[PDB]
């Protein structure tokens, strides 16, 4: 549906939708922009990520509310409506995964872009995993793992330990280990090593970069406090 | 689209959507329930009102953000996107007005139901008026006025001055006068007379009714403080 709108107008409208807190519109504008076929700049990758994280965040919050109610119940209505919200969530995740596979990741050659998109691939498979069950759950969990691991391998080779994308990737992979993979020790080890290596590299940063890095290190510390 | 779902299941799902903060779903479930053709109970009228007030509230907030940006700007993109949000808002208002006209108001014979639906008719014409301009704006403003006035005439004849529906109707009609009709003196007179007549009737109320009434009287007092 956004095929007739200029790329620059889609990006401008994504920014207006963010100001208006219209995240579904923001995601549709950014999907339109990706579908123009050109690579995304750093600012535009962040617009894509903010749009979809807010849309899926709403769906995840609702799914948790409904799943809770359903668990306590255990007519068909709660299960039906939880399944409706679940399907809509799966559709948003599949859309994002589709944009990454067609063709954002394959054209991303710089570390900052390739790590960003692989982290996104891990996060959306992780959201699919939260609602998955059984073996289905296993192949989805391994997809999330694989994407996070490739991103980590690149980030460790190509970025300093304070780089915010590297820090956020490590934060979310630690969450994957604690909440999805039933590996709390791996989660704690990852968050602690990430935190310690960033602290040792802070002396290299300007005031503004220091603020960016320490904000995410505080997220790692908040989890380590929750987990220990 | 809700034609195949039982009325009771639509109401149950509206309540689940409210818990999940899924207001668009809640509005669609309640639209489905109205379209079954049966009158709505007090609880169900309140579900209808909560659903649509939250959906239109989101649209109004976005419209104000975009209109502000547009005013400061004065390419086509801001105007285009403000118009998109405006059209979607107008559509929600027209949907609500349609449900009231087909056939909620005509079947509503009790004061509590008829005043509730006429107040709703005033509020949704008032939302249309907020985005209207010119003469178009005049006929919409008079529709809102007419609906509020019929509700007020019934409420004054049939309900005590502390009745929360009567109080909320007077609150919103005062807002209509201050914000839409450019009649701040009528707004202040209405809110003050409403407040004073309710205060004089509080002695008749139980503890729980007193809490319900005084909550809305505090809203009248908050406006009177903003307006004087
Ligand atoms: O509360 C959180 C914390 O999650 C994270 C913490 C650190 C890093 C990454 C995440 P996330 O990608 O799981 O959102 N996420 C979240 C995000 C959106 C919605 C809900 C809800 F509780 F409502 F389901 C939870
Ligand atoms: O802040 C308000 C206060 O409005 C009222 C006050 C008393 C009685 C009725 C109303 P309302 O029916 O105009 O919402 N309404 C409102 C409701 C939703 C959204 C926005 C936004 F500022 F974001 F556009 C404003
Ligand atoms: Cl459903
Ligand atoms: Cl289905
Ligand atoms: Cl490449
Ligand atoms: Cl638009
Ligand atoms: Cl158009
Ligand atoms: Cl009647
Ligand atoms: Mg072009
Ligand atoms: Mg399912
Ligand atoms: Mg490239
Ligand atoms: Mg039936
Ligand atoms: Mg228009
Ligand atoms: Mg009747």
């Amino acid at each position: 549906a956004m095929g007739s709108m200029e790329r620059a107008s889609l990006i401008q409208k994504a920014k207006l939708a963010e100001q208006a807190e219209r995240y579904e519109d923001m995601a549709a504008f950014m999907k339109g922009a990706v579908e123009k076929g050109e690579e995304l700049s750093c600012e535009e990758r962040n617009l894509l990520s903010v749009a979809y994280k807010n849309v899926v965040g709403g769906q995840r919050a609702a799914w948790r509310v409904l799943s809770s109610i359903e668990q306590k119940s255990n007519g068909p209505e709660v299960r039906e409506y939880r399944e409706k919200v679940e399907t809509e969530l799966q559709g948003v995740c599949d859309t994002v995964l589709g944009l990454l596979d067609s063709h954002l990741i394959k054209e991303a050659g710089d570390a900052e872009s390739r790590v960003f998109y692989l982290k996104m691939k891990g996060d959306y498979y992780r959201y699919l995993a939260e609602v998955a069950t059984g073996d289905d759950k296993k192949r989805i969990i391994d997809s999330a793992r694989s994407a996070y691991q490739e991103a980590m391998d690149i980030s460790k080779k190509e970025m300093p330990p304070t780089n915010p994308i590297r820090l956020g990737l490590a934060l979310n992979f630690s969450v994957f280990h604690y909440e999805i993979a039933n590996s709390p020790e791996e989660a704690i080890s990852l968050a602690k090593t990430t935190f310690d290596e960033a602290m040792a590299d802070l002396h290299t940063l300007s005031e503004d970069s220091y603020k960016d890095s320490t904000l995410i290190m505080q997220l790692l510390r908040d989890n380590l406090t929750l987990w220990t």
